[PDB]
């Protein structure tokens, strides 16, 4: 499975592959990888839909947990903080991509976030622009480094992440590509000053047939 | 990957997948896995492209080496033997044959499928159909439904090709058809006028039709 | 082993044979496996007897203990959260299959729930219309993959559970098939807006006679 | 899997299942176990098909070669030693049960005879009146045991194999039992002072449908 | 080892033989396996001399305190849980408990037959017999042919007999009736009346009969 | 399973077992495993039926092949000889007993002889009156050190081995006793000046019919 | 370290790094992994200067022990089989890429051939344009990929190969970049109807400095 | 990875290359291994970005703790034991602490290295110089060559870019200075005005000046 | 222990050091381990005593049972192609050093060869000017890169390989430094157009003291 990240002006951009396999057997297809977290944070984990939803959901609520305690949301740096504690507390196997917005950057065009974990469970803020995780991720990541170029905003943003995730589909077998049989796509969260929100399950299902148009 | 092979009426079908996996990885979009080994049989392995055509070169030297020195080819139980040798003389994947033998009393039932299992040892099937590879259960559950279907040779494709695409569905290491490149399921038909190559048109035709019957 | 669920308009049904093996042999031939866990919930294990009936009377103790304590039941997604408690703190062995209808659910055709557990012990709430758990589960789902069209009603969606069951027992030795001699079948529960019943034997036997007749 | 064989007097009866299972996968319906080897012998393999009929051809090349290099077949005893070096030669796995008929026996109504093998490779003669081999054997022993006074000839002799091979497969899953949707049935041979013959498909069609209909009431009379 | 157990018209009865062994020696003769646990259950252990005794010791103090605490003793529902978690709680050997409910609603079907599995888990048996131990399954395949002639009592406890008899015919570990010592299995009867021990004599003339049927 | 053996003034006699076990299934209760293998040497194997038939036969041709190629049998020194030559190249598994009268011996009375072969396929010329081998050895020895006093010829001897293995089997599972139900009972040989001969079964039902009297 | 090949109208162009590493320390920085082993073909292994050498050697020999034996060249075909032989004979490791041009074939625009080898000696003629081996491979597909469609004529083929090879270095630390400091760059083989030619390192000089001056 | 520390007249200076590695895979091109501490000391990790980080941050911590409890800070020596406390209790991925102690006699060598040993022993480097991790043999190679010219803490910083260069030059898992993308070693230099950040600058520079000697 | 070879405008020198150890114990302190060869060549074995000579005796007997045989030496090639053979025929332990004149190049400034094994047996032709074998190798080699500028002839190029042999054996302990208690000095060759000469150990005490002169 794949999870891509990719930064573009004025916010960032995360998107997630809809598979999930049992050895060469397919057990998912609809899988939600993706999860808004809070106004301005999405996780995404290259792993099973409860995986995915339950780390999601634990880290909601922490967030939230201190904002109704103290009045006021923790800075990036505390959320990261709080997230590097949870992933180093459930290895003592697949690991978190955030993304996000710091509401508090001086530049607004660059204030957005991607914070990747290795295998140890360190955190690490990307600073090349985006970023992937999962059996996938060098597939897509090589294809964004040959388009991250033409991301000028959101909609570009989003076709990238989209296309990333195609290419990974279609050299692993592990990430499932759009799926025009069933109408099943990619998910996507966009985030910029104005807050998290869903991408409608509609626009990347355009994005991905213009990619499978294009290639034909 | 997966072979499936189904007797019609008058005929037998073999058809493969096009891919090839590394772990994970997408190493193969093109693999042809059944070859044609003689005038009246087909070899399908569910693994490399180099696996399948090695071993349907050699079959089909062996084929031909005894009808040069004895001057008959051999019957469709002596194909079998010196197939099980060639396997067996291996394993110190595993091949799916399918062949007509024009030598048996009713014509229409003369279609033959033989697999072999993990210690080497043959089977001719007698269900009507079967498939090797990492699909192979998802092929022969849908082939359990839709047989009933098969009444000639174009019908047994269809469901041929079906089962590959139900293999495919479930199955990550089964290739489904490839519209953005135009990569199609591999066939052969054999009847009592042998072996022939499903020409890709058709074969094209009949998966675009699945999928439009999915959707 | 095998168990199925399907939903069908306005409901969901849950059946599961009745062997159980010990190796190669024949250790039980009236395994009972789903079991009415609430009002409107059923579960089901492809194990033995005791891990069957063990799991669904804790799980059930569980279900009135909030109820009684509370006073209300707990909604669907509170169901699915304890049930994926008690599966997580077990595996510290068979994972179970859960069927339920939530009468809280704004459409009330779509309400049928079905939701499965992988082998980590993580939930997946099943989104396309069937699931089967056990060594006969791929030949039971691959068979309603292509009787799922046939689905109308509680009583066409009984009959494909029931042809499915057939199905994986007729591949899987480990499931059994419906026993003539003995007048041993398939049991059976479905749930819809007024509740989950058993279904009665008699049906299961006249569903299964049925399904023999068209085959032979 | 099972094969059973029993004697009957004047002769001896081998039956054998039809399934085949890859671990809890049923690979096969129509498995063919026991096969003629000579005028007067059978041997059946509880295993694949392949290792079934390798061995019987192997087998029957060599007792077949041995009368037409010596104008005569071999003795009895002749038999299971060339049998059993094929055996011992292939411990270098299923174990096979021979049914046999004496012809040079001096009295015919007990000329049938059995020998299975051990997994150490050593023959045994069976001086009990029936034996079993496979996954099965056990039940179709046990069952043979309350059923073999019940033998008097061919017909009740075949009849007690195919109960027996029910039985192995009521309570063994890697056993197949009578398939009535498919039609398909346990095979057997039946060997007597005549020579092997293949028993048709039709009467062992016809005794798995009486006993599942005996087995059927006697549940409905338990209950 | 063996112990069986049947289910008869109005009751059930539960026997098990008399051998220990320490690999391939005999170690005991007259070991005791099945002991009444209270009014109307019965178990029996196929292992040593002390594991039955143990066991059942202990069962028979868990529901006597129940019954002294509570006032009365527990539905044969409890009687069965409360000897799953003691199996548990061993296990982190499978008893065989023969009962008679005495609050079912059919005097004649209120017997219980109850076993229990590798991981230590339950199950009701709803067949008419049941048998643990080394000789289990021969001691099965013949009550599955003798079981029609269970009548009554007597001819409950004649089955369970012979179906020792034949355990230890074809069971090396299982001991047969011993006419030199004069040691046979021992039984136990349970019907509306309660849980009773079957006298040695009633066993010795089934034994006699059973070999002389058979000589 | 046992082989007893055993010297009295005159000659030897050589008793075994019937049964042979697949761990604890009976799977033998008519094994024979005493075999005469010349006019004054008998072998024994506690092994199964094939082994003790098969090792007998091979060392009859043997012992034939010299005497047809020499014209004179060979010394009991050649016998054993021969007999360890075969043992220790099928060592390259249950060990023979050989029992034996020795024509040449001067003292007719004490020309009855034994030889066991160890573990390491090592001969031993018996000097103590008797040897077992087996299972059930040891309580056959011990049983033989309690009667031998009573050995004074070749009836008391022979009725001296059927009771070594009546105790061995009532102390060893893997050891067959007389079995009445289905009159089987050990199988004898017993050699003096005029040979090798296999001892009635109706001289052994008789001795073991007793045996079985007096103990009740 | 990374070897690519890539199909261009009229031809083919093979390419390879120049790194050497035992473990994480660089052993080499000349390594030459490619050559011409006859007038229309060339291999190249991802693997030491000895085993690249010495197999395009061998291979080169027998190339032309058939020639001179025979009087003409082997058909491409068997140029394969016998490269076939001596991979699954040295497997009884680094596998080799072959690169050639077949002058038999009718059209000669495509004429151009790639044989890749994969783990258990197996022979596979590319039919998607390009192929990669080595440890850089992943990356260097995933750029020419991208790439691809700007390959019309041979110096398009080359700068493609050498931009792929770049990637891989970019990427792969056990692959050599292009070392402007002691001026060694890229290996390479163009193959068209007027045979095989090592490129000269001037061209590969200029098309890795545009390259890297268009990456900054 | 390799990161470098020496001892220049009157103060030390510490720069760590900007790599990290999966194997053979290029994971990081901006990793910080380098972090001041307090106000006199540095530490350098050679290893990922966040090992490196959370490291200096714990660490940071616990001298800022000391120092608002007691009122002054610990003394160099006390500094080096609350690090070792905190490397022996990681183990029950190496630093290399860099400091300058405003307490010692003499200013000119007032400037310390501190390094771990693999069990997590502290070592006072009294040669001038030392090197941490996979290129850390190479750099003191290269520094043992070099370090006569080292008269004050611009050629002391020359010397460890320099040290640094040579690491990525023979070990593939050190990252060298990337001219495209405009990435290199960091850095920091203390003396008795304190620890300070090397601005990228001073170093691209070094590093652009080390580049066009070579060639 | 290390050996050392570097090029100088006209030939090549090879030095080794003196020191064997078997474990921490210091077992030898005058070993041998660089031989002239024949007349254009010279081995060096980072081996004991007996590895060192064995080896170089071999190879000699090689090259000149050619010379014999066919009347002329073999070619520069050829004679690496030998040294190869009988490497990889040892390793189905310690790698040679070559160091060489070729006296059929075209340069003769740049006729000067070193040929390494790595340790899969493979050949490497060094074109970086020097190379070093054993413990410490790595350490020679580092001193070699800073002081190799210094080489401009023959008496320079012998210093630098004292030099890198003296760091050697200044960082690692199982490489023997100068012993001016004992007299004893690393020992080596030089070759040029006039063939391979040992160089005298008064040369070497010279540049030794020298060295350790200057670093005093």
């Amino acid at each position: 499975x794949t999870i891509v990240a990719l930064k573009y002006p004025g916010g960032v951009v995360m998107a997630g592959d809809r598979r999930s396999t049992q050895g060469n057997m397919i057990s998912g297809r609809d899988v939600r990888k993706v999860y808004i977290t809070d106004d301005y944070t999405a996780t995404g984990i290259a792993g099973t839909a409860a995986v995915a939803v339950e780390f999601a959901r634990l880290y909601a609520v922490e967030l939230e947990h201190y904002e109704k305690l103290e009045g006021v949301p923790l800075t990036f740096a505390g959320k990261i903080n709080r997230l590097a504690i949870m992933v180093r507390g459930n290895l003592a196997l697949a690991l978190p991509l955030l993304a996000g917005y710091d509401i508090h950057a001086s530049d607004p065009q660059s204030a957005g976030r991607i914070v990747s974990f290795d295998a140890a469970g360190g955190w690490n803020i990307e600073e090349e622009g985006y970023q992937a995780v999962g059996s996938g991720s060098l597939f897509a990541k090589s294809s964004m480094k040959k388009l991250y170029s033409q991301v000028t905003d959101g909609d570009s943003g989003l076709r990238v992440a989209v296309e990333a995730l195609y290419d990974a589909a279609d050299d692993d077998s592990a990430t499932g590509g759009p799926d025009l049989v069933r109408g099943i796509f990619p998910t996507a969260v966009i985030i910029d000053a104005d807050g998290a929100v869903d991408v409608p399950e509609s626009r990347i299902a355009e994005l991905a047939r213009a990619i499978i148009e294009s290639r034909s």
